[PDB]
């Protein structure tokens, strides 16, 4: 099945349902307090002001989502972008994150980004495997950088290189809008 | 013989003599516009509400400075802290930076952080060797992540481990006045 489409604020509810147990009971995310539905709604809208936000859907329900965000604040970094992907429990390994990425990555390239970074709390062999298969390269690991759920956690970064690190790059454009 | 003291907003114009050419003509900082003196005042003053900010003085004039800043926004990262040290061109480069860190690092340890991170625009043999002798470890490099002054630049990160990654860490305390 599976169709990828642009996310909407109305997807907040299913997205929150996917994301809340990840915040609650895993070190996948370094957030501590479960974000409300209303919060995820605002995160969707704000992200869309500049970046793609995507959902994967199967028979009308959201089974995963993906979005991009700013890699770092300072001007010279503006060709670097962060990517985030999540899949509902029980729908993993069925290729959903892969499909999300196969849409998100080309979108980012055409916007003007030169590289995308995925932050992965380690260990997570299934997430590493997926990024290795997609062609990301592991460029570094911040060891025991986070504390959550009674343990210290490594965070590795995986880089997808869009190429075209040419000599006169132009600033990336808005997904659908702003400058 | 160079002395280290905590910085004050009234040091802004002297700090700027150091920062301005770094911004205008090096990749040492990925900022592109020189902050106004008013901005520098607010930066120093804002950092101090929670973090140490230091200057190195030789014959009464600021020849270098250093400050800590938040590593990442998410709650689980609150024991990680970023460090930044800049030194004027000319004499005693390494000595100045070393003395700065010899004060900054122990201050951050006492405050309750578990690790500090320095980002280095690469190559920079002088800075790398300095971090290495201070006991930092190179944990990753973000290749071609920034574009500035007609080239793409890698940024490597060096980690200072304060130890004490125990099971019940208490949140870090504010440098002079609570966080
Ligand atoms: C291990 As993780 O929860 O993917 C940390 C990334 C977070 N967006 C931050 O920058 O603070
Ligand atoms: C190359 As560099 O100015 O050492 C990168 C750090 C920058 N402060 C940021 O995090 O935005
Ligand atoms: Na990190
Ligand atoms: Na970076």
């Amino acid at each position: 099945g599976i169709d990828i489409r642009v996310a909407r604020p109305e997807d907040a509810e299913e997205i929150q349902i996917i994301y809340a147990p990840i915040v609650l009971n895993t070190a996948i995310s370094f957030e501590e307090a479960v974000p409300s539905v209303e919060q995820m709604r605002e995160r969707i809208s704000t992200t869309l002001q500049t970046y793609p936000y995507l959902v994967a859907v199967r028979e009308g329900r959201v089974v995963g989502y993906a979005y991009a965000s700013q890699h770092r604040a300072r001007a010279a970094y503006r060709w670097a972008v962060d990517v985030t992907v999540y899949v509902a429990e029980g729908q993993r390994r069925s290729g959903i994150a892969r499909q999300l990425y196969d849409v998100l990555l080309p979108v980012l390239k055409r916007l003007g980004y030169r590289s995308a970074y995925a932050g992965i709390a380690l260990p997570n062999e299934g997430s590493v495997g997926l990024h290795e298969r997609l062609g990301f390269q592991h460029i570094g690991t911040f060891p025991q950088v986070g504390f959550k759920l009674d343990a210290w956690h490594d965070v590795g970064y995986w880089r997808f290189d869009f190429g075209d690190e040419g000599l006169h790059p132009e600033a990336p454009l808005g997904f659908l809008s702003q400058i």
